[PDB]
């Protein structure tokens, strides 16, 4: 019954965060747009850079997606670790963040959809903030479960059945989602909207498929509202059920092509 994520007596408050994607400006005033104060430290170096304080004891929660595209992807890790380990946030994980951890690990991965970016970005910083952005990443749970079971934060979701459950299924789910088993018009496999299909009592925020505008949909709510497209920085506030958001100061990255269909 013990598993990592088991947050229920965590109830908050929470200001829940999607992807960042190495925006760090764009995170910066959504912090302080939320309150949060953050001292630059006076000779701080990685993780210790920064430090991050909230007056009215608010926690934020990040929905992962931490690297690759954006122009600060090591100032957002450093903020965002200092912020784990101060005990202000909690962390899920992104596909891209676990990427990225296979391949400093030793993975010969395909250099795709920003991880380039990183890569330039972390060889400019030295040895043992690469190791702590490891053993960072590797310590992130698949999702969390929270607030006496009424709140689950995941990066693509968490469909109901698998909400409280630590199987290697249920960390898939939390990174990639899933196929529906069928093919599409190219044979392809077809993401399932889960979201539609849920019923489940807990109320889920998650940052999946970016989109221009939150989507609320049953009890779930994506708020990943593609930044580093140029779209923005979307903060949702627990339990004030509040959209909090910081445009994007530029256009930092291409987003997917679009099927004419
Ligand atoms: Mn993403």
């Amino acid at each position: 019954s013990m598993l990592w994520n088991n947050k229920k007596d965590e109830h908050g408050p929470f200001d829940i965060i999607g992807d960042i994607h190495g925006c760090y400006d764009e995170l910066k005033m959504l912090l302080e747009k939320l309150g949060y104060l953050i001292e630059e430290v006076e000779g701080g170096v990685g993780s210790g850079k920064y430090r991050v304080t909230h007056p009215e004891g608010r926690k934020v929660l990040f929905l992962g997606d931490l690297v690759d595209r954006g122009p600060k992807i090591t100032e957002v890790l450093k903020l965002v670790m200092g912020m784990v380990k101060s005990g202000i946030a909690l962390c899920v994980p992104g596909n891209h963040d676990v990427k990225l951890l296979r391949k400093l690990n030793g993975r010969d991965v395909q250099i795709t959809h920003g991880l380039d970016r990183t890569l330039e970005q972390l060889a400019k910083e030295p040895q043992e903030f690469i190791e702590e952005v490891k053993a960072f990443i590797d310590g992130l749970v698949s999702h969390y479960v929270l607030d006496d079971g009424k709140l689950v934060v995941a990066h693509a979701g968490m469909k109901e059945e698998f909400q409280g459950r630590g199987s290697g299924k249920v960390r898939e789910f939390a990174l990639y989602g899933e196929t529906t088993g069928e093919t599409d018009e190219y044979g392809l496999p077809v993401r399932y909207d889960w979201a539609s299909d849920y019923r489940g009592k807990a109320l889920v925020v998650y940052g999946h498929t970016p989109q221009a505008e939150v989507l609320k949909v049953n009890n779930t709510i994506n708020i990943d509202t593609g930044c580093v497209f140029g779209g923005k920085l979307t903060a949702y506030r627990y339990p004030e059920r509040e959209i909090v958001d910081v445009k994007a100061l530029k256009t930092y990255y291409e987003p997917a092509l679009e099927h004419h269909h």
